[PDB]
């Protein structure tokens, strides 16, 4: 006879309590919002003995391995709802054919650039080596990023062709791994030409390309929505915008879905997907949480649409419509270990890349 709903401290919460008054109003339903510590860990614990919230947010990869121990109602919104969300959106949320899922924001990496050092933000990976000398001449280097991390490099390897998983109907062939084709192959091939040549060092990590950047002392840098309000403290005048191709190929960016989930265990379910539908997946509801925290890149088209007229928004749209979805299933923990390593030991000269990525390989479809 109530709605219990889960969702990070770190979101708008309070905006998210403003739509639920809005529908305790027209209801008499009551809504309550919590952000617990850890809700992601808690979640499966309290689900698997029928307890917890009526509705879980969290990032959609996370909603995988929910949905194995059947904690996650499916749902069915109807074709015209579905219509009103960009449809790469609804394969984020789909867990081997069923829906798990109503999709709310979308998150991937984006070229951050300095216009004070850099007029037009380069379109090509290709044409950063003869930049970074330019730069270099007046004690500047083009470009830093995190090494460190297959989730930062992941554009670069994948854009000519390399994938985690072949995806196809809903779901994932786990047989089907693309870190060992020619396309991975060219593309870490061309960070490691980067690192020998010394556009770049192979320690560079998160905090390093960040004060870098912040610094005024690089040009450019890669990140996502959440390194914003750093760069706006450092006074820099960035812009963001679509990442470089490579091969004519865009950079792939993995995207990562903030999502909405019914606790198969409810007895709530048609209240949870009345409020979800009618409530929060409009202007007005995207509107009101928004204006708590920022959610970036929206799924609903239409409030998409006026956010978009920030050109850092547009840009984080962009690049999430030519990157990756991440795949939500188990096996994708194999892939972030197996990947880490190849590139560490690629860029250290530990391994080859033709070796790195073979081994890489081997251990995800093993
Ligand atoms: C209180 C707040 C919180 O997050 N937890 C969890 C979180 C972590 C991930 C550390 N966890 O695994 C257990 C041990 C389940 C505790 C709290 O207990
Ligand atoms: C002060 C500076 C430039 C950054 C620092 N750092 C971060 O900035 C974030 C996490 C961290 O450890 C670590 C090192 C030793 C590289 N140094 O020297």
């Amino acid at each position: 006879g109530k709605l219990v709903i889960w969702i990070n401290g770190d979101k708008g919460y309070n905006g998210l309590a403003e739509v639920g008054k809005k529908f305790e109003k027209d209801t008499g339903i009551k809504v309550t919002v919590e952000h617990p510590c850890k809700l992601e860990e808690k979640f499966p614990q309290v689900a698997a003995t029928g307890d917890g919230p009526d509705i879980i947010f969290w990032a959609h990869d996370r909603f995988g391995g929910y949905a194995q121990s059947g904690l996650l109602a499916e749902i069915t919104p109807d074709k015209a709802f579905q219509d009103k969300l960009y449809p790469f959106t609804w394969d984020a949320v789909r867990y081997n054919g069923k829906l798990i899922a109503y999709p709310i924001a979308v998150e991937a990496l984006s070229l951050i650039y300095n216009k004070d050092l850099l007029p037009n933000p380069p379109k090509t990976w290709e044409e950063i080596p003869a930049l970074d000398k330019e730069l270099k001449a007046k004690g500047k280097s083009a470009l830093m990023f995190n090494l460190q991390e297959p989730y930062f490099t992941w554009p670069l390897i994948a854009a000519d062709g390399g994938y985690a998983f072949k995806y196809e109907n809903g779901k994932y062939d786990i047989k089907d791994v693309g870190v060992d084709n020619a396309g991975a192959k060219a593309g870490l091939t061309f960070l490691v030409d980067l690192i020998k040549n010394k556009h770049m060092n192979a320690d560079t990590d998160y905090c390093i390309a960040e004060a870098a950047f912040n610094k005024g002392e690089t040009a450019m840098t890669i990140n996502g929505p959440w390194a914003w309000s750093n760069i706006d403290t450092s006074k820099v005048n960035y812009g963001v915008t679509v990442l470089p191709t490579f091969k004519g190929q865009p950079s792939k960016p993995f995207v990562g879905v903030l999502s909405a989930g019914i606790n198969a265990a409810s007895p709530n379910k048609e209240l949870a997907k009345e409020f979800l539908e009618n409530y929060l997946l409009t202007d007005e509801g995207l509107e009101a949480v928004n204006k708590d925290k920022p959610l970036g890149a929206v799924a609903l088209k239409s409030y998409e649409e006026e956010l978009a007229k920030d050109p850092r928004i547009a840009a984080t749209m962009e690049n999430a419509q030519k990157g990756e979805i991440m795949p939500n299933i188990p096996q994708m923990s194999a892939f972030w270990y197996a990947v880490r390593t190849a590139v560490i030991n690629a860029a250290s000269g530990r391994q080859t890349v033709d070796e790195a990525l073979k081994d890489a390989q081997t251990r995800i479809t093993k």
